[PDB]
């Protein structure tokens, strides 16, 4: 479970939590101003809990292995864009399975489209996820067009 | 105990030490190039067996709950401006009690007075000191107007 | 064993092997990226080993506590200018004996070449390598004066 931060953002990496974890998973997030949590791999727990605590759940699952969406993409930036000067010095979970993949992609873009070439984007993640993204995942971020329209 | 790093400054945020502690939190200190500590917190032990080190003791502590001084500020800020350059690759180590509020906003300071908007200032030591800064605290940086002499 | 990361690059200083560690350090490398590493202490081992493994092995071993080299130094240049751009998000993991001394500076070196100040450098190797650097290495690192022919 690492998080990042460039900027004024600070996105943190989760392990998909199960369903018993929760309760100690919320205790873990609420320590990390993590007021959202966006969910890209497949939801295996309810969010109930979560949302009756304070932490907005939007989950936009994936398949793992296509590239995230096109539509996400813009959500994910809508979102990013805003809250980071919303709640200053605040958090967003990115959560996947296994958090080396899409998760990572997700954090990636955002570190792009907010400046940044995605080659140093790359290293930066892995700097802090050792072997986070592969060949795919890669291929795309570099095919990646970025509309930069992100001013800080 | 956690150290950051910004340009050519490098800060160390500390656990208050004990009495006990001292002999091995200056081998511990002595093996960071701390050159200098300012006490934010009341002090809770002697500093001639610090001094007695090389090391140099600058303490202004203040009331825990209240906007670090008007002057400290500039003391801070004077301290800072110099050392990172008097002694390069040095450290300076801020240490409050706890450790996560006035020795971070003091740090969160020259952070941004050198340059860096708060936000970015508030996410780079959350990065690092996890559930540091409160709602207070927090509101006075906002607040905080840096002259922004720092030429580095 | 820890890495660092400026721009595209991401540099890995290691634990000089044994000949028994081989195995797991090529296990351990495999999972960095770590396409390329350039020895600078004296060579304890095969490289076959190694070299069977795709990673590539350059050692230019050179007197601990003398400068590192005049040439060697285009080498690192040389071949720190391609890699990070032949294979995006890769790596390169320079070792010496203990790495807290020509490790660093070769490492330290390219994140002056390509940008920063030297001060800036040590604070950000130290900042991940507590005590690397001596007297004499950063006096010549100070000395050290940059082509900045990196563009990025």
């Amino acid at each position: 479970p690492v998080e990042v931060t460039y900027k004024n953002m600070r996105f943190l990496i989760t392990h998909n939590p199960t369903n018993a974890t929760l309760n100690k998973f919320i205790e873990e997030l609420k320590k990390y101003g993590v007021t959202t949590i966006v969910r890209v791999c497949e939801a295996t727990y309810d969010t109930t809990l979560v949302e009756k605590e304070g932490i907005h759940v939007l989950d936009w699952p994936f398949d793992d292995g296509a590239p995230p969406s096109n539509q996400i993409v813009d959500d994910w930036l809508s979102l990013v864009k805003i809250k980071f000067r919303e709640e200053p010095g605040c958090c967003i979970a990115v959560h996947s399975v296994a958090g080396l993949g899409r998760a990572p992609v997700l954090v990636a873009l955002a570190l792009i489209e907010g400046g940044m070439k995605y080659e140093d984007a790359v290293q930066f993640i892995r700097q802090k996820r050792r072997g986070a993204f592969n060949s795919k995942q890669l291929l795309y971020l570099e095919k990646y067009r970025p509309k930069m329209r992100l001013r800080f």
